[PDB]
């Protein structure tokens, strides 16, 4: 009666989803109106439901977010570890303190995104575009370009 709440949510169109989100105070987390129905995201969504806004730091750990347009999304202090972001657009996103540990960001687009505090342990970054590197240490900027990422 809870796995069901989530499956039912993920079966809805994006604007019906936003409707549900607002009748729950999760109107912050609009990117939830976009994620696709599949095994990983039913799980990720069950976290957001049980104890709603009893978390308020975005935990998208292990979620499938590939090929999404997440431009200008704010994910401050969010956990994206073991998450799939292949091909997604994160233009001008707020990614301060985001944990990217063991995440897949190949071909993702982070141009203009603010990245102070980000952790990139084991992260797959081949062809990840990073633009300026806004907020990364100049060693971080080195390690990441060695690992496939692309700047300016």
């Amino acid at each position: 009666d809870i796995r069901s709440q989530s499956i039912h949510f993920l079966e809805q169109s994006p604007s019906e989803r936003l409707q549900i989100l607002q009748e729950l105070g999760l109107g912050r987390f609009k990117f939830l109106s976009k994620i696709r129905l599949n095994d990983s995201n039913v799980d990720c969504v069950i976290r957001f439901f049980q104890n709603p806004g009893q978390m308020k730091f975005p935990n998208l750990s292990g979620a499938d977010l590939s090929e999404l347009n997440l431009d200008e999304v704010s994910l401050i202090r969010g956990n994206m570890s073991e998450a799939n972001l292949q091909g997604s657009s994160l233009l001008n996103a707020d990614l301060i303190f985001v944990n990217f540990t063991k995440a897949d960001l190949r071909k993702a687009d982070l141009r203009g995104a603010t990245m102070n505090g980000t952790v990139w342990l084991d992260t797959l970054v081949d062809e990840c575009q990073l633009g300026i590197g806004n907020g990364l240490t100049k060693q971080q900027r080195k390690d990441l370009q060695l690992r496939g990422a692309e700047f300016n």
